[PDB]
């Protein structure tokens, strides 16, 4: 595919806006440097102006009058820690044609391929130099279109990005903002002095395979009918178990105990799931609606490889309910404060490291309106993560249709993903 790119403009707010460092909460230091990828597909509609770019830059621009740190810059304070310059420098925006088709992706399975439909980054020149948004709205031979979405993640996690995008296809369909962002990220700062609970599991060292090889990736995506998905919630009665669990806790268990399997692990073999979830539910007092920043935690479930295998899902579904049960307020208060206490945060992401065999992460976006982007031209056909990074990441995507399917969208080895294919469809 060739693709070409016509125009590209910085986007600021149509306004003014708030001339302010904003800080970065420890939760939104433990990040990438990287601009968290997502893609957007649209088929035509039939109307003349099908995703006009200036109807889609003007309602940009007022979005960012309330979303206004997402037209910043990162910088350093005194102490060197990264905050965000609210200058209003503005968002990339790239106007793109290619001569190939929405249809050339078949059915979406996020692989490396949809990088090229988001604009790229240079991080060679330091941390002030780019975009905290990129954006790019490639339009298709076959008339179809794709929005591509970059966004640095020490502005916001996927909820509040999400807000973003929901909030900018409103405006452009005429709509004044539903649910005005709240921007202060120092209701999660630590406490003083910092009291850590526990030493924090989701922060431990994962375990290993002792041996290693190695390993190109393939990308798939699965859909699981509502029937399956409905027969699967249905086995936690399996050796006459009465505790329910609930269809994304048996979901999550079962893609880890098919993982396992398809892996070939052996028996004794120790894994770790890890699982983002979003401290705005739990946090007490209840953080203001629409507080923009990074409030995810991590759940992170361990088991032996052979205990998965040998025991039915809602084995693995219990350890996946007790590891979210345990992060109330005082755990996920625990969480920020023993992050206050690291030397070096930006040691505790996350890499490929942390997800090869045997380990796993399994994000959902099944509760999320992850369609609800309509611009003016209908809601996308596809909406998912715009090329998984590497090997041992899931995310679980909800239908676009109100068919009640989902699709589990995955990184494996390609020896071990045929017989993940197979697995996951036992049920």
């Amino acid at each position: 595919m060739k693709i070409h790119v016509r125009d590209s403009t910085l986007v600021r707010p149509s306004a003014a806006t708030p001339a302010v460092s904003l800080w970065n909460s420890n939760v939104d230091l433990v990040v990438p440097n990287f601009h968290t990828p997502s893609v957007y597909f649209y088929r035509p509609s039939g109307a003349d102006n099908f995703f006009d770019t200036a109807v889609m830059k003007a309602a940009l621009g007022r979005a960012l009058v309330s979303f206004y740190p997402m037209a910043g810059r990162l910088k350093r304070d005194e102490d060197g820690r990264v905050e965000i310059d609210c200058n209003a420098e503005g968002v990339l925006f790239v106007e793109a044609e290619s001569d190939g088709t929405v249809d050339d992706y078949g059915d979406f399975a996020p692989s490396l391929e949809l990088r090229r439909l988001i604009p790229a980054v240079d991080y060679s020149q330091g941390i002030s130099a780019y975009p905290l948004l990129v954006l790019q709205v490639t339009f298709f031979k076959c008339g179809g279109v794709s929005l591509g979405v970059g966004m640095q993640h020490h502005a916001a996690d996927g909820f509040s990005g999400l807000h973003f995008i929901n909030t900018w296809s409103d405006m452009a369909r005429g709509l004044d903002i539903t649910l005005p962002p709240f921007i202060d990220r120092t209701l999660l700062s630590a406490r003083d002095p910092p009291q850590p609970q526990f030493k924090h599991v989701e922060y431990q060292p994962p375990p290993a395979m002792k041996t290693y090889e190695p390993a190109e990736t393939v990308v798939s995506i699965f859909k699981l009918t509502k029937d399956q998905l409905t027969t699967l919630k249905a086995k936690s009665k399996e050796d006459g178990n009465t505790t329910t669990y609930s269809s994304y806790e048996m979901l999550s268990g079962h893609v880890w105990r098919c993982t396992c399997l398809a892996r070939g692990l052996p028996e004794e073999q120790e894994t770790k799931l890890y699982i983002a979830t979003d401290g705005r539910s739990r946090l007490q007092p209840q953080l203001p609606p629409g507080y923009f920043g990074n409030v995810i935690f991590t759940a992170t479930p361990l088991a032996v490889a052979g205990d998965l295998g040998s025991k039915p899902v809602w084995y693995a579904a219990s350890k996946i309910h007790d590891a979210l049960a345990r992060m109330d307020n005082d755990y996920l208060r625990s969480a920020l404060d023993f992050l206050e206490l690291q030397p070096d945060l930006k040691a505790l992401v996350r890499g490929a490291h942390t997800f090869r065999c045997p380990n796993l992460g399994i994000t959902s976006w099944v509760r999320l309106p992850i369609h609800d982007a309509d611009f003016g031209w209908g809601r996308p056909i596809f909406m998912g993560p715009g090329g998984i990074a590497y090997e041992g990441l899931s995310f679980v995507l909800p239908s676009p249709t109100n068919d009640g399917s989902l699709s589990v969208a995955i990184s494996l080895q390609a020896e071990h993903m045929k017989l993940f294919e197979k697995l996951l469809y036992q049920i």
